[PDB]
């Protein structure tokens, strides 16, 4: 689970909690009060708690004296799986216990203040036999259930500390008694089952109303509580990265812990005849294809060029400069404008370079060498404007981009997946895929069709780890989406 990851907590809470509640080896996760969009590591060490900042500018979670991860689920699967990796001075911090957090703040069926009339209207339109939800009542709480077609409400008691449907078993949190009768569900007397089966959705929204959306979102924020229970839904998404875990492969990561999924990666069949079938990139299908990437390393270039020959691709959108404060984020893997080179079997030649004021054009032919019949061209889009940290202010100059990259793509017949990157793959390449998937279904369907950010976000992050990264490039997606039904 992810329990261990409190979000209404402060350090002084945290460190009340470990040393009473907790041993050593006991740890939790919270977001930091002190500095918003970063999160801190409470681990209780020798009678004592050590407090660890993770970061996320928007590319990954870095953990100080530790790693850089794709998730905080990912972070802490890792830590919990390989010891003696954490480190102070140089003391080896060892995460043993998960110290479980009750709140249900996080949770999909939690509504707290809500109307038993407000949550039978939500469940008259927007539920199915099996939805259900939780909300508060005097100090005790309600379940309210679809079964068909009905409405039961059962009364949740809230006596010392504990929660009971009236009867049984006195549970210590909402969602100890949720999952209790989700596994074993209270029949009525005439013999209805009070299946829990799925949460009532609360995300999904017409596109033409995303603006009032957008409003409620922006009341104390809405966002960050939305983005936080996605967050939550991210214990589900652990797949395996084996291969990408090989010696033969480890070089060929950017990010040491930030490896793609196995049953998405895109495997390579060039094949030199040893292990000549990975690179650090995974297929994105809605629910038109991507390819999620990495910047490339010297040393990828060629698995590269490899890759977009094999999947037919003809655009590839880089979403960073090569270079991002004195750190290099991703190599030229293209030939400077009218020249012509060869990596490995494959050969490129950079024909015409555009620069518009996001972004540069450049027009490459890419063809196997000593086959003239395989030529083709590939058209990349450079996005040059993207700030450091954060997200652009306006979402004007990404959406006329993808406007650009959205027609060339059209135009060409029978092309593959989009090629999309930056420096790991998962932040900006998650947020322009996501942007491009949401904004597809407002162009063939129009603006009366049914849009939901965390279930496009949550299907992408289920093909390639952390896809959307933070709070702020969630908050961009919702507000470029909104910018291009405001310009139909
Ligand atoms: C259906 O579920 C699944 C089924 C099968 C495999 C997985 C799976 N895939 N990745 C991981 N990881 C991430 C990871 C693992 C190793 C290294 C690594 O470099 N290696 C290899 C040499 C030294 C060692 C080391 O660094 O100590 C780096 C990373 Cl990021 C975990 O932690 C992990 C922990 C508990 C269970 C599965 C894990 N799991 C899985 O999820």
């Amino acid at each position: 689970s992810r329990r261990w990851f409190h979000p209404n907590i402060t350090g002084v809470e945290a460190e009340n909690l470990l040393l009473t509640r907790g041993v050593d080896g006991s740890f939790l996760a919270r977001p930091s009060k002190s500095n918003p969009g970063d999160f801190t590591l409470s681990v209780r060490r020798n009678g004592a708690v050590t407090h660890i900042k993770i970061q996320n500018t928007g590319d990954y979670y870095d953990l100080y004296g530790g790693e850089k991860f794709a998730t905080l689920a990912e972070l802490v699967q890792y830590y919990m799986e390989h010891h003696g990796q954490l480190k102070e001075n140089g003391d080896v911090i060892e995460l043993k216990y998960p110290l479980n957090c009750a709140d249900p703040t996080s949770e999909r069926w939690f509504h707290g203040h809500l109307s038993g009339k407000e949550a039978e209207k939500l469940l008259t339109e927007k539920g199915k036999h099996g939805s259900f939800l939780v909300r508060e009542s005097p100090g005790d709480f309600v379940l309210s259930v679809r079964t068909g077609s009905k409405v039961t409400h059962v009364m949740i008691r809230c006596q010392e500390l504990k929660y009971d449907v009236g009867g049984g078993e006195r549970f210590d949190s909402l969602t100890d008694l949720v999952e209790h009768y989700k596994k074993n569900p209270m029949v009525e007397t005439l013999g209805t089952v009070l299946q829990l089966k799925q949460p009532l959705n609360t995300t999904r929204i017409n596109a033409a109303e995303i603006e009032s959306r957008v409003r409620e979102l922006s009341k104390l924020q809405g966002f960050w509580e939305e983005f936080e229970t996605l967050q939550q839904q991210e214990c589900k998404l652990l797949y395996s990265r084996k291969e990408g875990q090989r010696q033969e492969n480890k070089n060929k990561n950017r990010y040491k812990n930030i490896l793609p999924f196995d049953h998405t990666r895109v495997v390579l069949h060039d094949g030199d005849p040893p292990v000549s079938d990975y690179i650090n990139a995974n297929i994105i299908m809605p629910e038109k294809s991507y390819i999620a990437t990495q910047g490339c390393l010297q040393n990828t270039v060629n698995d590269f060029w490899r890759m977009v020959f094999q999947e037919n691709s003809r655009v590839i959108v880089m979403t960073t400069k090569e270079v991002e404060r004195g750190k290099s984020k991703c190599v030229k893997y293209w030939p400077d404008e009218y020249a012509l080179k060869e990596y490995g079997v494959m050969r490129v030649r950079n024909v015409k370079e555009s620069a518009a004021h996001d972004y540069t054009l450049r027009e490459l032919k890419l063809s196997k060498v000593g086959q003239g019949n395989t030529e083709r061209t590939v058209w990349q889009y450079h996005f040059r404007t993207w700030p450091d940290h954060g997200v652009p202010s306006d979402p004007g100059g990404v959406l006329d981009f993808l406007e650009e990259v959205h027609h060339k793509q059209e135009s060409i017949m029978d092309a593959g997946p989009v090629v999309v990157h930056c420096s790991a793959g998962i932040g900006r390449t998650g947020t322009f895929i996501v942007i491009d998937i949401l904004i597809d279904i407002i162009r063939e369907k129009g603006v009366d069709c049914d849009i939901d950010v965390p279930k496009t976000i949550q299907m992408v992050r289920s093909q390639r780890s952390g896809m959307v990264q933070t709070e702020a490039q969630y908050r961009f997606i919702y507000m470029a989406v909104q910018h291009y039904i405001e310009t139909l």
